[PDB]
């Protein structure tokens, strides 16, 4: 599932993660525009072995599970399946103990990369958030 910009703007401000830890709503649109390019099941093998999952591309390594990584975490307890997810609930209430955690957005390369230090809020430029 694609998620439209505010379709996506919405639902994310739906789980109050618009200025989840002060990153204004624009810095998760804009980082998941990058991570995944709004599809909720974008998966993007990582080099060590682990693997990007859905919307935030939320590494396996460390948050989701799937399986085939030898010795990587699961700390928010779920099936990176469970991210691919249509609802982007899980991936919210999990795209916060990665913004939580203490580095911030920067876990999200594509946007430390992509967003940090830009027009965050010409990302929800038109949503009726």
């Amino acid at each position: 599932k694609v998620f439209g910009r505010c379709e996506l703007a919405a639902a994310m401000k739906r789980h109050g993660l618009d200025n989840y830890r002060g990153y204004s709503l624009g810095n998760w649109v804009c980082a998941a525009k990058f991570e995944s390019n709004f599809n909720t099941q974008a998966t993007n093998r990582n080099t060590d072995g682990s693997t990007d999952y859905g919307i935030l591309q939320i590494n396996s390594r460390w948050w989701c599970n799937d399986g085939r990584t030898p010795g990587s975490r699961n700390l928010c307890n779920i099936p990176c399946s469970a991210l691919l997810s249509s609802d982007i609930t899980a991936s919210v209430n999990c795209a916060k103990k990665i913004v939580s955690d203490g580095n911030g957005m920067n876990a999200w390369v594509a946007w430390r990369n992509r967003c940090k230090g830009t027009d965050v809020q010409a990302w929800i430029r038109g949503c009726r958030l």
